[PDB]
């Protein structure tokens, strides 16, 4: 469980693309609906997380998802590595249901969901900084 | 210096609104390019940084900010306070200015700045996670 490993997935709700990752060693996450699942889109996301966390690999349930010649120049600007040494997905699936009226949009309740799944309970907010600050002392 | 504590502003570039968040203690920044300067990309952004970062008080430069309904909703549910006991804008705007050519669309260069900027050095990424782990034990 390195510090450095994030696992990237698209999801569907409600005809909507969500993109979750996850710090597989912390179980933090964060997600974002996406207008398209396309390659600008993940090249976006990926260049914004690694600019907020130290992305050393990133793992994914659909290598498809990483041919697109944009992905792969935001992985090179980034010095991201893809990983080879390697569920929530319905978990938050399942806060997002529970919260899914108290707004009107869904990416609002996409990030309410990570809200409360990042912040439950040691809670996943909790560990993935210590394990940071681990790595680093 | 507190370790819960932000300081939001919105800046100009390019005729696009860009909205700017600074941990406090740290220096660490958070910033995306919104299509307009509203209440509810405020209010959006807010919910967003709440899920990832242990965000108590937050702090602005323009009060007029936190004044929509939509954002006092999303402190409400955050459980975020106004700060009442309180630049880095320009060093952004300056890496923006030196790595603006290498991308077709500003938003691409402010996540490329912010990169950098938290990045550079220990860095500004490397005191927030210290800087919360060590708030946490
Ligand atoms: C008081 C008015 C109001 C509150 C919330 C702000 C949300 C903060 C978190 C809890 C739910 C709140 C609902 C809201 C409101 C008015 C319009 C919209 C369209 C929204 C939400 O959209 C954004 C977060 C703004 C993009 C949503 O999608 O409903
Ligand atoms: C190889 C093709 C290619 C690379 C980059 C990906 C960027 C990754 C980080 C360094 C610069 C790269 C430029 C790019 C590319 C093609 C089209 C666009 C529109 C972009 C950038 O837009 C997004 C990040 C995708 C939203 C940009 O705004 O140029």
């Amino acid at each position: 469980c390195s510090p450095g490993i994030w696992q990237l997935d698209c999801t569907h709700l409600e005809g909507k693309v969500i993109l979750v990752a996850v710090h597989v060693a912390s179980g933090y996450i964060e997600a974002e609906v996406i207008p398209a699942e396309t390659g600008q889109e993940t090249a976006y996301f990926l260049l914004k997380l690694a600019g907020r966390w130290p992305v050393k690999t990133v793992h994914t349930d659909n290598g498809s998802n990483f041919t697109s010649t944009t992905v792969k120049a935001a992985c090179w600007w980034a010095g991201i590595k893809q990983e080879f040494g390697i569920s929530m997905n319905k978990e938050l699936k399942k806060i997002i249901g529970q919260v899914r009226d108290q707004a009107e949009h869904l990416k609002t309740a996409v990030q309410m969901a990570v809200f409360i799944h990042n912040h439950k309970r040691y809670s996943a907010g909790e560990r993935i900084v210590d394990i940071i600050a681990t790595d680093i002392q």
